[PDB]
């Protein structure tokens, strides 16, 4: 049973690793190491070496049996473009594989994660396969030479097995992945947000009149032949916010006029403050989700109830477990506790 949390190093000032309740997790990820083009000598951001080093011993103080992984990449065009440059260059791939393994070992991480959004189109998937093929070979060789247990290898995946459901240009090679990776982190969120001019459930578990749901995505990996234990269901600890066109239209599907605070996203903790400050919270049973609104601000997120429901779902579907992005966004570890209690 995998209980996974992502900690972003950029949150270090407001939420250092010591604040993580690691008793609620089996694995904690450090996000993110840099690809560092053009050499592709992977590294943590220069000047953060101490933070990277202290991460694992720190989180193990509260839970000595917790394991850690370091994630390489992240979202955005720069990371995507750098993966694309890297994967097409055999020499660069060799430098990446060598430096990534060294990076994990340097700081005492138990594994590596690749966060590439996204390996499309077909050429990019094929070249990513080359990278992972070489990385897995090196991981096994490093275990034999060192006498240590091999590093874990995971990767972030789109909510759906096809890239993309509406226009398929490539797809995740599920048998390759099941063979080479310990698990995948399914990003079952950001289905809806301020890029749309209507409010919606940003991480809907299901929806009777929509294909953008966690369940539809999970079903697609399972249909493709992925062993269910290889799938780890992502749950956001943030919500997507909109500014309402009309303050008296406050339900799902209400017209909107742009991103709410802060640039279209609020942490769960910020959403708690929003409610304590007068916002009305609604649970939407149709989508298995929450939303909250006050004046012209509307936010959709996962709450205590929807998280319990999503974790039970993951158990029903026989998944490997769940992950949260990102742990700094729930300062009192409200949702990680509910999730851990639900699975146990
Ligand atoms: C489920 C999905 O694909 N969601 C994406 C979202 O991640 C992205 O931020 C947005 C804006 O480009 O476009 C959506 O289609």
């Amino acid at each position: 049973a995998l209980k996974v949390g992502f900690w972003p190093a950029y949150s270090v000032s407001e939420f250092p690793p010591s604040k993580i309740n690691s008793r609620l997790f089996t694995h904690l990820y450090y996000a993110f190491a840099e690809l560092n083009a053009p050499t592709f000598e992977v590294r943590v951001p220069p000047g953060s070496e101490k933070t990277a080093e202290d991460f694992t011993p720190t989180v193990r103080r509260l839970n000595p049996s917790v394991k850690t992984l370091i994630s390489i990449g992240g979202w955005g065009s720069e990371v995507r473009d750098n993966f694309a440059k890297l994967n097409s260059d055999a020499s660069a791939r060799q430098r990446f594989v060598k430096s990534s393994i060294a990076l994990a070992r340097r700081y005492g991480f138990h594994g590596l994660d690749l966060d590439y959004q996204y390996p499309e189109p077909q050429l990019e998937m094929e070249n990513f396969v080359k990278l992972v093929s070489e990385l897995t070979a090196a991981i096994r060789e490093e275990a034999r030479t060192s006498g240590k247990p091999r590093l874990l290898l995971t990767e972030a995946v789109y909510f759906h097995q096809k890239l993309f459901p509406w226009e398929v240009v490539t797809e995740y090679p599920v048998q390759f992945i099941a063979a080479g990776l310990d698990w995948v982190n399914v990003m079952a969120y950001d289905f809806h947000g301020s890029w749309e001019n209507f409010t919606g459930a940003p991480a809907a578990l299901r929806d009777p009149n929509s294909k953008f749901t966690a369940s539809v995505g999970i079903e697609s990996f399972l249909a493709a032949g992925m062993p269910p234990e290889k799938l780890v269901l992502g749950i956001p600890l943030f919500g997507r916010s909109w500014l309402l066109k009309n303050n008296n239209e406050v339900g799902i599907g209400a017209p909107a006029v742009g991103a709410g605070p802060v640039d279209g996203a609020l942490s769960f903790s910020e959403i708690q403050n929003f409610i304590r400050g007068g916002a009305r919270e609604v649970f939407d049973t149709t989508t298995v989700s929450a939303y909250a609104y006050k004046d012209n601000v509307w936010v959709g997120y996962d709450n205590q109830q929807s998280v319990a429901l999503k974790v039970q779902y993951a158990k029903e579907k026989r998944l490997g477990g769940y992950f949260f992005w990102s742990v700094n966004q729930d300062i009192d570890a409200i949702l990680p506790k509910i999730a851990s209690d639900t699975w146990g």
